This record gives structure tokens, sequence and C-alpha cells, in this order.
């Protein structure tokens, strides 16, 4: 096909091990998540993949995944572009809570609604939230407008602020012939995949992208996939 | 009072820093990596914050930057890579140790190259083991036939570093952006020479330390207001 696009979802983070909602909280990779990134990079290296430009979020679990991949494929020299628009979904007031704390505070019914809903956000992260200054006052978001800095996000909100970056910054690079690598997060990558495949809300909500595994798209000149997404890695994985 | 920080990478693999590593893309040794860790160490102890980072396209400088960004929890900063901050290109000498260099070219000529601002070493030719490795490397494929060196005098190195400083770095400093530069001995020499208005003799005697943050305080004209300071103990 005319173009080739590679996606990679970061692996396990330190807060995944505590089953805590991270969202915009800047949790690092766990040792196992770092090893996942190494295996994905090895897979790209074995398959001879070459890139011209890389995009990632401003969160270290995705950035470190990208670094590890670039090291594995000996392409540390590539230009890298970081954007808040590829950040993980913002989980609002759930940020920092674990599974038990979330169920205890909100109840089965409410949490079920948040799980399955496309456009119902979780509660807002208010100024007295333990992570409010950690996230909302981080200087990396200093340049965001008031309406851009979320206090919480539904999946629809996340996709809505990721796709502008796709359309305005990534698509031109692809049509320029650049081989793009995107290292990001489950829900921002969901945004890109929904756009690429024209998926419904129900379908995207059921899509669970594997972690640490290069996801390969073969795209025609209008960026329409010519075949299903392919996963890279030894036969078992 | 603008604040500018430079860091020179440390030791590279296989003793290549004592072997004219030049444009060969040598990685850091474990010890050079530890040096970068100590430098980032010191920058975080001092509470330094940056807004934009510049580095070469050589992995020993890039990995030094990565290690620093990791130590100071600023992995999210924008990073700009450019061949114009690469190490001096040592031409045919690249990869030779001092004894092999003297054996092949003679003590007299080597002393001349050592001392001269504007005399390059011999070019890297196809029989050199790094020739295709460097000159056909994809990362330089957009360079024009005049931009891609086969060899460089120190004059050449500084001449192709300063256009990047002037066109890309200076505007950032003038907007108040706090700049970090992770690069190499001779490309950093170019910057230090332009900053301090040093002579050719003086710049050839300047040996910047490795792995140690180098702090400049600049006025509204980007002239230093005091000598460079090192960060640590
Ligand atoms: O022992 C049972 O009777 C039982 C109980 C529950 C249950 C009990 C109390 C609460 Cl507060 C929430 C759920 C869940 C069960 N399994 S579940 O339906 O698939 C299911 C699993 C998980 C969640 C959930 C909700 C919010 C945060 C995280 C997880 C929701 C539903 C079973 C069961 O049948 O084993
Ligand atoms: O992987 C996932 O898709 C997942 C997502 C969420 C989540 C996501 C976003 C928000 Cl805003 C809030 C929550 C939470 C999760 N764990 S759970 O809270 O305990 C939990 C367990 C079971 C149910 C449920 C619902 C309806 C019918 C039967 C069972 C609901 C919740 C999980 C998960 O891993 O199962
Ligand atoms: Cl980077």
């Amino acid at each position: 096909a005319a173009y080739k696009l590679v996606l990679i979802r970061h692996g396990e983070s330190a807060w995944n091990l505590e089953n805590r909602f991270s969202g915009w909280y800047d949790a690092d990779l766990s040792p196992a998540g770092h090893e996942e990134a190494k295996r994905g990079g090895q897979a790209l290296r074995d398959a001879g993949y070459e890139f011209d430009i890389c995009f990632t979020s401003v969160q270290k679990r995705a950035i470190r995944t990208l670094w590890t991949v670039l090291d594995a494929i000996d392409q540390m020299w590539l230009p890298v572009v970081r954007t808040w628009r590829l950040n993980e979904r913002h989980y609002g007031g759930l940020t920092g809570l674990n599974k038990a704390e979330t169920a205890a505070k909100h109840g089965e019914a409410q949490v079920k609604i948040w799980r399955r809903s496309y456009d119902v956000p979780p509660p807002p992260m208010e100024p007295d939230h333990p992570f409010y200054s950690n996230i909302s006052k981080d200087r990396r978001y200093a340049d965001l407008t008031e309406d851009q800095l979320p206090s919480c996000e539904s999946l629809k909100d996340t996709i809505a602020r990721a796709l502008p970056f796709w359309n305005e910054e990534i698509v031109p690079q692809i049509k320029e012939g650049k081989r793009v690598l995107i290292a990001a997060h489950g829900n921002s990558l969901r945004g890109i995949v929904k756009h690429l495949e024209g998926l419904s809300e129900e379908a995207i909500m059921e899509l669970n992208l594997p972690t640490g595994i290069p996801i390969v798209y073969e795209l025609d000149k209008n960026l329409k996939p010519i075949k299903p997404m392919q996963f890279l890695g030894d036969e078992e994985t």
C-alpha cells in the first residue's frame, strides 16, 4: 500500500500494579512494562522497520516506551514530537483511587454506568483532590487554554481532543511520505483507531489494544486501511 | 538574566573517545552513562527547570540527554536533534588510536593537525571501515553534497555549528525559554567560542569537562555576565 503506520501502546505502569486510575497522573513504567517495550522494539528490529518521525504524549510511561523502542531499533536520532493531546484519558476524581476505593465510594451501579458509557464522564477532579495540583498545576500544561485543560473526560472527550492532533499534525507527515511511529496510551490510540476504521461507539469501547506489541496499518493514499491491523512479534505473542 | 546549561557526554564504548570517535555513532560506556546520571543528579539537586532541549544526532549525546531528563523528571520537554551539533568529523583518523595514527601519518603531521585551527585530517575514503557506515547513513540523506563532511578542521566544525545556534537556539533564549544543550566537545567549543569571543588559540586550549552541567548567565545581548560555572560538589 502507499503508506505504513505503526502504533504501540505502553505496557504495565507502577499504578497498574496498585490497580489505581492513573489517567493524567504521570506514573512510570513498572519493570515488567519496560521489558514489554523492549520486546516490542526487538520485534520491530527483527522485521527491519524504519521510521522517519515519532509522536508521543507528555507522559513518561509512553515516552519511555518510545525511548526503549528507538534504542532497540537503533533509531535514537529520529525527531520526536510530544503532545498532551495523546495523553491517556483523564479520569477526573477517580484519579489515584484503586478498584476497592472506587467501588466503596461510588457503588456498583454508578461504576457500571461509567464503565460502559461513551459520553458520561467520571466526576471532576476538584481543587481539593489529592492530585489536583500535581496534574492541573503541572507546568507542562501551562500553555493550555482554560477549555483545553480537562477536569475529567469521557471516552468521547478523549477522542475529541486527540483527533485534532492526528488531523493537523500527523496526517500531513504521513502524506509527506514520512514513516510514522506513535507511542501512546489505550484511549488516545482508541481515538486514532476509531477514525482509521470508522468504528462505532460500541465497537471502539469493546476494542482492547494489546500492550507492548507493534500494531501495523497498511494505508492507502487517503489513509484508509487496506486490511485489518496486524500485530508484530514471535508466533505465540 | 537568561540561564543556559550545556553538558558534554562522557566515555563512549571501546575506548572510542581516545580513538577519534568523530561521526562514528558510538554508544556510551556504562561509565559514561553513570557520568550522565551524576550530572542529572546535580541538576535535580539544584532544582533546575528547562523548557527546550537541543542535542546532536549521535546516540552518545542523545542518551546523555535522556539520562539527564530522567534524573530531573522532565522527560516531557521538547527535544530538537541536529547534525550541526555532531562531534568534529575526524576524517580518515576516525577509529584509530594514537599509536596507529602516528604509525600511519608520522609524528610531525599529527602534531600539525593537533595544533592547527584550519587544517583538516585526511578525508574518510571508501577503504575506511566506517565510510559506508557514516556517509550512507539514512540520518544524513537530506544533507547536500557540500554539507556532508569527509573530514573537518576545528574551523569547519564550528562553522557548521554556529548557523544552528543563531537560527534555532538564540531565538528560544530570547523568548525566555530555558535551554539545555547536550552535545560533544568540539561542537560545544563552537558555542563557547561565540559566547565568550575567544581566540582560535584559546578555544583550542579549552577542554570542557564531561558529564558536568555547565551554567552560563547571559544578558539581553546573550553576552555572559560572569565565567561559566560547574554544578556538583
Ligand atoms: O460475589 C458477588 O455476588 C459479586 C459481587 C460483585 C460486586 C460486589 C460489590 C460491588 Cl461494590 C461491586 C460488585 C461483583 C461480582 N461479579 S461481576 O458482576 O462480574 C462485577 C465485578 C466487578 C465490578 C466492579 C465494580 C466497580 C469497581 C470495580 C469492579 C462489578 C461487577 C460478583 C459475583 O457474582 O461474583
Ligand atoms: O477493563 C475495563 O474495561 C475496566 C474499565 C473500568 C472503568 C473505566 C472507566 C471508568 Cl470512568 C470507570 C471504570 C473499570 C474496570 N474495573 S471495575 O471498576 O472494578 C468494574 C468491573 C466490572 C464492571 C461491570 C460493568 C457492567 C456489567 C458488568 C460488570 C464495571 C466496572 C475495568 C476492568 O478492568 O474490568
Ligand atoms: Cl526524545
